[PDB]
C-alpha cells in the first residue's frame, strides 16, 4: 500500500523460536474464530490504513499497532511461542482503539464489545498441557 503506512508487524522470521501449544490453539480455534466473525469485527480485521481514513497523526500517536489481521496470521503460521504473546497483542489491539478515540466514539464501542467477548473465552483459557 501506501509509503506514508508503516510496515505492518512482523509475521514470518525463521530466527524466532516458534512453538505449538494448546492454548494457542485455543486462541485460533476459539477466540480469533470468535471475534472474527462478530458484527463489529471489520474494522480490526487488517492494520489501521492512515491514509485511506485520512488519520495522518495515527502513527503518530501509535507506535506499537497492531490489529486481527496480523494476529491471524501469527497464529495461521505459528509465530508464538506462547499465549502471553497472542493476548498481549489483542490487548495492544484494543488499547490502540482506547488510546487513540474519543470514549464512546463508534470505533470504541464496536472495540469494547470485542473486548468483553475476548475476555468471556481468556477467562477459559485451558490449563497449558
Ligand atoms: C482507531 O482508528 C480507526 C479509525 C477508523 C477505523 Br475503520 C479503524 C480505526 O482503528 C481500528
Amino acid at each position: 500500500g501506501s509509503h506514508m503506512n508503516p510496515p505492518p508487524p512482523e509475521t514470518s522470521n525463521p530466527n524466532k523460536p516458534k512453538r505449538q501449544t494448546n492454548q494457542l490453539q485455543y486462541l485460533l480455534r476459539v477466540v480469533l474464530k470468535t471475534l472474527w466473525k462478530h458484527q463489529f469485527a471489520w474494522p480490526f480485521q487488517q492494520p489501521v490504513d492512515a491514509v485511506k481514513l485520512n488519520l495522518p497523526d495515527y502513527y503518530k500517536i501509535i507506535k506499537t499497532p497492531m490489529d486481527m489481521g496480523t494476529i491471524k496470521k501469527r497464529l495461521e503460521n505459528n509465530y508464538y511461542w506462547n499465549a502471553q504473546e497472542c493476548i498481549q497483542d489483542f490487548n495492544t489491539m484494543f488499547t490502540n482503539c482506547y488510546i487513540y478515540n474519543k470514549p464512546g466514539d463508534d470505533i470504541v464501542l464496536m472495540a469494547e464489545a470485542l473486548e468483553k467477548l475476548f475476555l468471556q473465552k481468556i477467562n477459559e483459557l485451558p490449563t497449558e498441557e
